[PDB]
């Protein structure tokens, strides 16, 4: 057996890799398959994650040579192997000029890409194996990621927090810098100073033009120690948008509280695979004693709730599906009155069944359409 | 003039003194072509290794302190390893050993793989190393072999959340977790691409494996990473489809666990406990009270499957795995979250082990059915573990 193989475009796999720019278009060519992720180790050819799946384009194996050159090439130095033996976290960035592909300024396109250097353990010695993770520039327009102007509306509230909920970073940040890059493109109740505060940054708005707002980023480990000290710091920025992080200690629910109340859009992710599961989530973070104020909060200022996931279409390349509520000021002044508290959790679960997107509702759709197949819309409708 | 047994040699002549790496070696494949299982060097006596259980050397000459020294430097990871075994540091890693007369496999070569122990003794008055390297499988073990149904480790390998053997340590949930790994990727399963496993000794390897969807690495914890902390936080940095991160030990790994599970990973974990309920339990003790409400519901909510086992002797003399294991579905899930009091969660996990799971009790009926153990065994499983 062997991965996956896949088709080139004008691209002689090397017999052997002594040569970087060889390198570099075996990466040309994963990006023409626009490959999310590169595995390079040795023993195995060098991977890349296309359209979910592991593929390769040889079956040729890198020896220890090539992959000693390559850790090279990918960002460092040839100390890359005592760095390694030196207990040295090798994470760096690795760009890649695309042939005759020109910016929309008439720039020869950059290709960034997160290179991690791991110390692994093969055929009894350990080596060096290289993950590139491809970086993406521009946000995509909502078209493109499925979101309907419509939609996105209802997430552009003038208070409030808009939480996108999910179980990876990716689906996550895309949504959000879409529907950013969406808010500054277009006339939205939100206007004026944004901050986002990103783990690893990714998308860039270098190239989005606006006629009414200005955003600034942070890259949080590296400019910001924490998100806690992002979040303190960004109220005395006067933001009209606040991208959050997280939301999953207790002090950043708490922080994303204090930033809605004082009256600036937060937008903020959660590691939730459904709302409900996002409200029980939250409210889990508060002892019992404060956990009454803290579901008070939440309801009241949660304006709208998305959770996503990735459902591989009919064509082999994958989907997000997406349940939402919008809680609307009905919606939250239902939930206000619950003589029991414990039931907000499964009450959202009901309102959106009820005026909601659900999971259910979603997979039944796209199903209506030749778009996903019986199976994974069963799936996707018991992540509910 | 009182001596161990001594082996009739096969192949070379014994050191006059321990220095080169490659006499050290040379001596470990002597011993292998008697198809020696451990090998101990300690100061007092010659090397010696266990042929047939029984202790045996290469000659009459015993060991300086200086070639223990030399040797432990060889088998270890670490430079200077003493310093380390002053710091009350544990000392284990692997030693691998190639054959050097074209013994090859049925692909390209042959090699022998070893669990090395470095263990501070004291010798006429002086601290030293004791070493002791066990040979140990070295490719993943089918599931025949280790008594695991496919349909049961399909059940264990969802697309997120934790998977958890738990166990004393001398029940062998690596194994288990190693045949999980090598079935996973010789297999269509609902998890494939890149795994990454993170052992303190790595065990077994999978160079032999091979795969139509999924690449494997390991890496080795003391000697790659500094510590498992580290691995994890590296873990995400790469693409993971799969992580074995370490044991479930401390506040500090069981939040990893929480983090791969939730950025959408499956995780193998390992605990040691005797049963699920305590499992639960223990994982649950080691946050404090302030964030244990938090701590309980991400545990729950993450925990995808659970298995405890342990290794009982049969009828024949021989051991096997008596397994108990739950299934943390969805309607289980949110049946452990829907409770009056959260604290009950232990207690209710036993419930439910009892209710929709495969308890010892049961495991041990249906292993004494088939006449596996001998009813005293049988006993014992029901009454605890």
């Amino acid at each position: 057996h062997l991965p996956i193989l896949e088709f080139k475009t004008e691209y002689r796999y090397p017999s052997t890799f002594e040569h970087e720019a060889q390198f570099k278009d075996t990466v040309l060519e994963f990006l023409a398959h626009e490959a999310s992720d590169i595995i390079i180790k040795q023993g195995v050819a060098i991977s890349a994650k296309v359209k979910g799946t592991l593929c390769t384009l040889s079956t040729r194996t890198l020896n220890f040579n090539e992959i000693e050159r390559i850790a090279l090439w990918a960002s460092g130095s040839s100390s890359v192997l005592t760095e390694l033996a030196s207990k040295k976290l090798i994470n760096t960035r690795y760009e890649v000029f695309h042939p005759t592909k020109l910016t929309t300024g008439g720039q020869k396109q950059r290709f960034g890409y997160r290179v991690n250097i791991s110390p692994v353990y093969i055929q009894g010695k350990t080596t060096a194996e290289i993950v590139m993770r491809s970086i993406p520039l521009d946000p995509l327009p909502l078209a493109d990621i499925g979101l309907s102007p419509e939609l996105v509306n209802q997430m552009c509230p003038d208070n409030g927090i808009v939480m996108v909920a999910g179980k990876t970073s990716s689906g996550k940040s895309t949504t959000f810098s879409s529907i950013i890059r969406y808010i500054m493109e277009n006339d939205t109740p939100i206007k004026g100073h944004l901050l986002t505060h990103e783990d690893p940054i990714e998308f860039v708005y270098d190239n989005i033009k606006s006629a009414h707002s200005i955003i600034a980023q942070s890259q949080i480990p590296e400019q910001f120690s924490s998100f806690a000290i992002a979040n303190q710091e960004a109220l005395r920025r006067t933001p009209n948008l606040i991208m959050i992080g997280e939301l999953r200690d207790k002090q950043s629910i708490e922080s994303a509280f204090e930033a809605a109340n004082t009256g600036h859009p937060v937008f903020a992710t959660v590691h939730s695979q459904n709302c409900s599961a996002v409200m029980r989530r939250l409210i889990s973070r508060f002892d019992e004693s404060v956990r009454g104020a803290a579901i008070y909060d939440l309801v009241e200022t949660t304006r709208f709730i998305m959770a996503q996931t990735l459902v591989r279409k009919t064509d082999g390349n994958l989907v997000a599906a997406r349940e939402y509520l919008n809680f609307t000021t009905d919606i939250r002044e239902q939930l206000l009155s619950l003589s029991d508290m414990g039931k907000v959790a499964s009450e959202v679960r009901r309102l959106v069944d009820e005026f909601g997107h659900p999971f259910s509702l979603e997979a039944e759709r796209l199903h209506s359409d030749g778009i996903i197949d019986g199976h994974v819309a069963k799936r996707l409708s018991m992540m509910s």
